[PDB]
């Protein structure tokens, strides 16, 4: 019935098991947060001061050029400045527990001087605007407004799944944690931690430098966030004239502002660096390398409560509360997924979406007319206006970044019910409808059938396309060709370490479908949202894609060396002296659990680039059952042994028991850290 008794601690510590997963106790909430804070420089302190570092604008200041693109982007945006602003408007209880982390941060430092690389330590100490500031970036000016799309790190994803009681054996609520991000990124870094206070509890993942657990759940409930790449921002066209620009009909001044900044330099001194800030009213100017000149319009610049939002989200004692935090408005992005003891589950598509009187979301991702008020929006959408499913019939709701279309099966709402700039209508990846199928064609799930199912690997790709190609690939006159076609056509279409054909699949599928595998012009039957699991299907052009065959077969040799290399000798997960043999891949191929594989070295061998890195599946059983992986540990400062010490483990899918009882964590304590606030 009730939930079990909550823990009340009696001192501060912080209990650390044997990964590195820090337990931290505190009296009160600012005690909890100094704990974090400290923890969390412990295992990240060097990336996390670097980041600080650049949130503050002064990237250039410290460490030179490399950091000087950064620095004039986030002084161009208003960054630092308007981070200290969101930092004093903080209700006063909350501004307490920014304090705190940051307080925790640096005393660590203070205590552990040996452990701050030499470079980072100018940038202490830090403060909590310095933490609003690298959230505030994160948030803006990374998910929402970025400066530019990094190649070669995959694109930041995730699954998520919630399945509602009645869909289970035990009538207890199941949620999937699954974000897909670099693996190398620092800011995209995942740390996992344990809060408790006698007021709240908090067990989850986070990026590194943010203070609250964006993927968070407790013994009461969970939620877990996916990218739905709201539009945010409005990148408008100005014309330039007479040292202005026109705007309805007349030439207007700029708005002007002389920033400056330094730049460090080889010798270790620094060089003044003026910097003219232009502004229409749209917001800040930016010159292109073409020479177009495009003003940045920026949704949510007036929310400072994204941070104690998640906060209120994650330690909400009823749905309700939940939803109440939610409608604030506070957080610009993401889809977001809740389950809870009680039972209920819900998605929302979230975000801070301007509203608009015209144009679809392929108009407002464009180049947008800045000469006219016309196209100047200047309020954004209540939740109520976004798409949102609370305990559906079909018993589940997931996301999977595909568009929010088919969120549970069968659908609640069309395209058509919402304004057509929220969200594109473009075809669902075959990861995404894998997705969809595993949990509508599944009932009576356990915890552990659960599990079974996240680890799923199918090439879903090749049930689409090897019917139609085997055939064609067998008439082919060239006998490399047709022992690739036997090849193909003995292969289980799964993505196991053991196959022999996988390899020589994605190389086809790369020209097929594309270098991203989303091509969708070489099917002979068109996606369709009527058909929305088992669309687009077939072959258009056999005798096309027999070529396409031909020259994948040149290039899977040259890659890997021959043909048929097992799928786990070329892809492996190593991190440093552990090496294991990779099984799943390519989203966009249908592989529902992930991995980005890279381009391979000289040997052949590949690793992942992106993919798999916080996993978590989560029963609401009283008490809660919960068990995870964090693909790259929870450490990635020198000398750690909590870098490398669970890929193995990932290698096998045997997944840690999550310990939240007081009971559990004392038999599983490593190491203790007492402390004061």
């Amino acid at each position: 019935q009730a939930p079990i008794a909550a823990y009340k601690p009696r001192s501060n510590e912080i209990l650390w098991d044997g990964y590195g997963v820090p337990h931290i106790y505190g009296v009160d909430a600012p005690s909890a947060f100094y704990g974090y804070g400290w923890a969390q420089a412990r295992s990240h302190g060097d990336n996390i001061l670097r980041l600080y570092g650049e949130a503050r604008g002064k990237g250039a200041e410290y460490w030179g050029p490399d950091y000087e693109q950064t620095t004039v982007w986030l002084l161009t945006n208003g960054v630092p400045e308007r981070a200290q602003q969101w930092y004093a408007q903080q209700s006063p209880d909350f501004r307490a527990n920014l304090d705190a982390f940051a307080a925790g941060i640096n005393a660590y430092a203070q205590q552990n001087p040996d452990d701050i690389s030499p470079e980072v330590r100018q940038v202490l100490p830090v403060s909590g605007a310095d933490v609003v500031a690298h959230a505030h970036r994160l948030m803006n000016f990374l998910y929402v407004a970025s400066p530019g799309r990094t190649l070669g790190e995959g694109d930041p994803g995730a699954n998520s799944w919630a399945v509602a009681p009645g869909k289970t054996a035990n009538g207890n609520a199941l949620l999937l944690q699954n974000p897909h991000l670099s693996w190398t990124t620092d800011y995209f870094t995942y740390y996992e931690a344990h809060l408790v206070t006698p007021d709240f509890e908090i067990y989850g993942a986070t990026q590194i430098g943010l203070p609250v657990i964006r993927f968070a759940f407790n013994q009461r409930m969970g939620i877990t966030n996916t990218v739905n790449g709201m539009v945010g921002a409005t990148n408008y066209r100005l014309t330039l004239q007479d040292g202005g620009y026109l705007y309805d009909g007349q030439v207007r001044p700029f708005e002007r502002r002389q920033a400056s900044y330094r730049l460090r330099q080889a010798d270790g001194t620094t060089v003044d660096k003026p910097l003219e800030i232009r502004s229409s009213v749209h917001g800040p100017v930016f010159e292109r390398a073409d020479g177009t000149a495009v003003a940045v319009r920026v949704a949510g610049l007036d929310r400072p409560g994204m941070l104690e939002q998640y906060f209120d989200m994650i330690t909400a004692d009823s749905f309700d509360d939940y939803e109440a935090a939610l409608a604030r408005m506070q957080v610009p992005t993401f889809n977001i997924v809740y389950a809870d003891r009680e039972g209920t589950i819900n998605y929302s598509f979230n975000g801070v979406a301007p509203k608009r009187a015209e144009g679809d979301i392929a108009f407002w991702q464009g180049l947008v007319p800045g000469d006219s008020s016309r196209y100047l929006w200047t309020e954004t959408h209540p939740l109520d206006d976004l798409p949102r499913v609370t305990n559906p019939p079909g018993g589940f709701v997931q996301n999977s970044n595909d568009p929010p279309w088919t969120p549970t099966w069968p659908v609640t709402y069309t395209p058509k019910d919402f304004p057509s700039y929220l969200a594109p209508q473009t075809p669902h990846s075959l990861r995404a409808q894998q997705s969809v199928r595993l949990m509508s064609e599944n009932d009576d799930l356990t915890l552990e059938r659960f599990m079974a199912l996240q680890l799923s690997h199918r090439a879903v790709m090749a049930d689409r396309t090897l019917p139609d190609l085997i055939p064609a690939a067998l008439i082919d006159p060239d006998p490399e060709v047709q022992a690739a076609a036997r090849l193909l056509a003995a292969w289980d279409r799964e993505f196991t370490s053991d196959s022999r054909a996988a390899l020589l699949f994605e190389e086809w599928a790369r020209l097929f479908a594309g270098q991203n595998f989303a091509g969708q012009a070489g099917f002979a039957t068109p996606w369709s949202l009527d058909k929305p699991v088992s669309t687009p299907y077939g072959v258009r052009d056999p005798k096309a894609a027999v070529d396409q065959l031909r020259t994948a077969i040149a290039n899977t040799k040259r890659k890997y060396g021959a043909i048929d290399r097992p799928f786990g000798d070329a892809s492996r997960m190593i991190l440093n002296d552990v090496n294991v043999p990779g099984a799943a891949g390519y989203g966009n191929l249908g592989s529902f659990r992930v991995f980005t594989w890279s381009d391979p070295d000289e040997n052949g061998v590949r690793t992942p680039v992106h993919g798999e890195t916080w996993v978590a599946m989560i029963e609401f059983s009283t008490p809660v059952r919960a068990y995870g992986l964090m693909s790259y540990g929870n450490s990635r400062q020198p000398g750690t042994t909590h870098y490398s010490d669970q890929i193995e483990r990932v290698s096998r899918a045997d997944f840690r028991e999550l310990l939240l009882r007081r009971e559990q964590v004392e038999a599983a304590v490593q190491e203790r850290t007492p402390f004061n606030f």
